[PDB]
């Protein structure tokens, strides 16, 4: 079938590359970047986000694989070493699917977030009101928001406080950056976890200017009346070889490897 | 049908519980407090819980309710004003299921959870080795553990920094309770979301007696070779009359009523 | 004695500064904004913060008074009410002092906060070697630093997770925003306390453009070598008329007035 | 002068005990544990702690000093390799001090505190109000609360994420252990950092016995009216004999040695 790969540019990686393709020309593998059935990215879960948002449109015809050529990352969890028994097991595997996180916003445009979506102010101070399913639940005002997907929840998530969830579980978890709570203001505090079919919406109460990211990508958006997001009916599907559960991935990344 | 009503014993939960009893009177309604279709909870969720747990071996075949006659609890979210039209509609409703959580003390015995179960020391220091899915994560030392349904994750779960997940959610959510964590000990920190079929093993290092907590019972156990948490099998079943979203729950207690 | 007063410049501000204004012309006060003794602000803690820097030249030579026409501030904590009161004391007190942060900004740049300092990227990432009395303390990697004053740990401090310190404690706090931890960074994550003579210093890893903020005030500086933050040699000096101690007044403003 | 040793007990610190005794011995220095000017703890920062305690009615008239056997104390601070050149300074130095924390507990006892003093319920709910200088400050609810020395910032009260002091600071940090915080209760949260002569009171709302601990030692206090927290008049003194600065003790035993 139809591949391609995705390099973090240093020579690692490239080498590492060149060869995939040169096993890969040993087996009825074409290498295409316009519609591949399968994406290879080397470097690190940076790269593998890259390599996520450039085929955005076709992952429903896509199984992702990871390899780092630095340390352990969450979807580049592959060793270079790995590399030659991946082209052969490629050439004949499971698919796994993780979830996803919608992000809509009115001024309307949509984006796809694996990791996670982020709201800070353009400058001046950052007040929103945040709407759970059509109610108003709080009068948010601090540095930000962030909402993670499951697997973006050992991200940027972990750094706010956030719980972490497993990647089979369909929701997104919302945290908190840096929340003023007196006698005025007032915020949960904790992290938020909703289900799928959940909206929840950022609504502004004077400045209409946000600086929102999704995942790398980050865009001063200016007019803003309204940020949406929900649980995405998409979903990512990675190439699955063999067993590396997720809690062995979260212990190998932050207890010891 | 046959219905039960328990009291938190205060005089205003006592006369709102003959005064329902009086209601119920008027239609074809038996009330036995031995096998109940109806359990209503009046007092606050304390009250509720030990109504669970009186009844927690017919769960399949109860439906709960519960009316605050102080402030809103999370299972006794409804008013006493409300309650002659609980009668009504008691009388001629829809059901909905929260997750619950199954805890295992080897030696075995078993125990469920509509709020958290906590695990602490007896007496001097606290260390256990955390094993998930049966491949060792980490190894704990702190005041406890503390492990939370969805809708325990506003209670206890809540003051020790985990997050909140909507009961619709099949999962449980493990804390740390004041972890040490140095160039010796090491441990994950954030809250950890588990989903069904997962199963977490707490097994000590070198003291073997534990003081255990389900919901408001707490046993000092002792010669304990290993505890198990998993989302239990069996779901507690509550009386829907209206729309009173988890969320606007959440909202009413710790935002602003 | 010389005096001027700074008004927020709402309606009732600045009607509550021409009636102080026309109570001082029946005693033996100059109003100047050039050189004065006293120091009147009425507003909120942002006008009181303005009134600071306007004068932190002539700091040596000023007693700041703050009057609140909102909620009630750390240093506007006086009401409207009390003005006439005011006005009579001061024509006749103590005085009380606070400590400040020097900050260092070396291409070098001096400032003062009686709040904090922050650290921000200009755009990228933010990484920053931190060296406390000139050992390498640790390399932090996340979304900013705090570094707070006594009456300052109210404020950013206090979102931050950092303590809460009383004024009369001459002292700095330094706190973290969302710092990565992980098997390569690694950071202290508790809050840090330093005394006097104690010199924080903060130097880039690879960008060398940061957003630094000195209380409200926040300049984009480029081609930074070096910030150096330590417990300032100068203070603030306030006009003591009563006895509101700094606990109550955290007490007022968190708990409940 | 005379001194003593004491030790952990195991093999390690026994035999480099009785090493340094030998080594003593070659110089005019008489071993004396009833009235000793010197006492050096081998073993761990729980060895030392208990030599604190063993020897607190002596504070005034005593330098400490701690080698550690096993990993880097912040009590022992100083590598068994470097005995020989201990006893050998010992025998002809400068002298640090670090504040202690004066715990109250009134039916009066007394009882100093090197790293910290907690307070938790004897079986029921912890409820208690706080009252700082004699003003009401907060109800507090949950599992308890600790006030910590400066040295002590790095022990319990780390974990309970207050932050850490440099001991040449004359205060106490109090830190809450899992407050409940809804449209009920009410707490701070944020650490709380006291000067010296500030004293904070606990009192009793129903329940009247508490476990209160005093480092190492935790007692079953009953009918207790009173806990009274106060920076102590006096202070505990370290033999100094290089320089270990107190951030480079943290740098090492929490970023990397
Ligand atoms: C760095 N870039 C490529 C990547 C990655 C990545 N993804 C994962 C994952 N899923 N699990 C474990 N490690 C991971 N690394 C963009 C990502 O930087 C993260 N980020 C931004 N600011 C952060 C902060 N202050 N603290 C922690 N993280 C932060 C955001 O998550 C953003 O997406
Ligand atoms: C008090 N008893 C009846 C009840 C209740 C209840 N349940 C909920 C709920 N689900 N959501 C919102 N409020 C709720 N209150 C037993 C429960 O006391 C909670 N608990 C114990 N120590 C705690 C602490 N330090 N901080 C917060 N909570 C603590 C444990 O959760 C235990 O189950
Ligand atoms: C708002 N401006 C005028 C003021 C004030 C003020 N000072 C105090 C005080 N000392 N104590 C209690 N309340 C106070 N309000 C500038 C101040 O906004 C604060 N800030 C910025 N971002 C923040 C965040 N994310 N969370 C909390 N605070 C934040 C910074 O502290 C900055 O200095
Ligand atoms: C273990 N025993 C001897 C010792 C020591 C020690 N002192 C220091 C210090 N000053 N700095 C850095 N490490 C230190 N270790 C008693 C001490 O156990 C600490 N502790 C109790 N429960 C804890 C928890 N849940 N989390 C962290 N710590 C806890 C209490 O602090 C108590 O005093």
């Amino acid at each position: 079938m139809k591949y391609m790969i995705t390099s973090k540019g240093d020579e690692k990686s490239d080498l590492l590359r060149l060869n995939m393709i040169a096993g890969f020309g040993e087996y009825d593998m074409e290498y295409d970047d316009v519609e591949p059935e399968i994406v290879i990215s080397i470097g690190g879960d940076g790269t593998f986000l890259s390599a996520f948002h450039q085929y955005e449109e076709r992952l429903d015809e896509i199984a992702f694989i990871g390899i780092h050529t630095g340390h352990l990352g969450f979807y580049a969890d592959w060793r270079p070493a790995e590399a030659d028994k991946l082209v052969k097991l490629l050439a004949k595997y499971q698919k796994v699917s993780y979830p996803l996180l919608k992000t809509t916003v009115k001024y309307e445009a949509t984006y796809l977030a694996l990791n996670e979506s982020t709201v800070k102010s353009s400058g001046g101070p950052f007040v929103v009101d945040v709407v759970i399913n059509d109610i108003h639940f709080e009068r948010f005002r601090g540095d930000g928001l962030c909402m993670s997907t499951p697997s973006g929840t050992t991200a940027y998530n972990k750094s706010l406080g956030g719980a972490l969830m497993h990647p089979s579980i369909e929701a997104m978890q919302l945290t908190e950056m840096a929340s003023i709570n007196n006698r005025v203001y007032r915020t949960i505090g904790s992290p938020l976890v909703f289900p799928k079919h959940h909206v929840v919406s950022l609504q502004p109460v004077n400045d209409k200017d946000f600086q929102i990211s999704v995942d790398h990508l980050s865009i001063l958006h200016r007019d803003v009346q309204e940020i949406r997001y929900e649980v995405s009916a998409k979903k990512i599907h990675f190439a699955r070889f063999r067993s590396f559960p997720f809690w062995r991935r979260v212990h190998d990344s932050f207890i010891e490897d």
